[PDB]
Order: C-alpha cells, then sequence, then structure tokens
C-alpha cells in the first residue's frame, strides 16, 4: 500500500483509532484543496472532517496566510477514517492556467 503525491506535500496526521494519513501543507492551501490530498489516503470527506490543531478543533475553512495559523507542523483532521488507498483512480487533477495570447 504506497502511491506517490502530486503536490509533492507531505503532513503527519493521526486519527482517532491510530490510521495515519498523508497531507498536503501550505500558507496558500486551505482544507479546501488539501481535502484532495487526504481524500487519495482514506477518501474522508472535508465536508464533516474535523479540523484539529494543537489539540484545539476548529470548522472555519481558510489558509494558513490569511488565518495566520500553523498548519504546516502537525495537523490531525481525520472524520471516521476507514482505510483505503491506491495510486491510480485518485482525487487529482490538472494544474494548468489559462492562455488568451492574441495578435
Amino acid at each position: 500500500g504506497s502511491l506517490v503525491p502530486r503536490g509533492s506535500m507531505q503532513i503527519f496526521v493521526k486519527t482517532l483509532t491510530g490510521k495515519t494519513i498523508t497531507l498536503e501543507v501550505e500558507p496558500s492551501d486551505t482544507i479546501e484543496n488539501v481535502k484532495a490530498k487526504i481524500q487519495d489516503k482514506e477518501g474522508i470527506p472535508p465536508d464533516q472532517q474535523r479540523l484539529i490543531f494543537a489539540g484545539k478543533q476548529l470548522e472555519d475553512g481558510r489558509t494558513l496566510s490569511e488565518y495566520n495559523i500553523q498548519k504546516e507542523s502537525t495537523l490531525h483532521l481525520v472524520l471516521r477514517l476507514r482505510g483505503y488507498a491506491d495510486l491510480r483512480e485518485d482525487p487529482d487533477r490538472q494544474d494548468h492556467h489559462p492562455g488568451s495570447g492574441a495578435q
């Protein structure tokens, strides 16, 4: 059971049962996008997923830069883990940008 990340982001996450899932971290990366990383590990829904930082749980969904919070260290956010990962058929899309280059 091993898969390769897309954003090359790795973090430490501990579930209630003890399971561990790799999550992405960044100043401009909020739980909104992070949900795509954790979803590939177990597939836990961010809508119900709980965010626990420094033992304190939260709910709001903002960036570390805007919320000035420390999530690029140790964060554990998992709701009723299950255990389901893979290398194929995972939550990941293309990070391309628009063109619009006329003469």
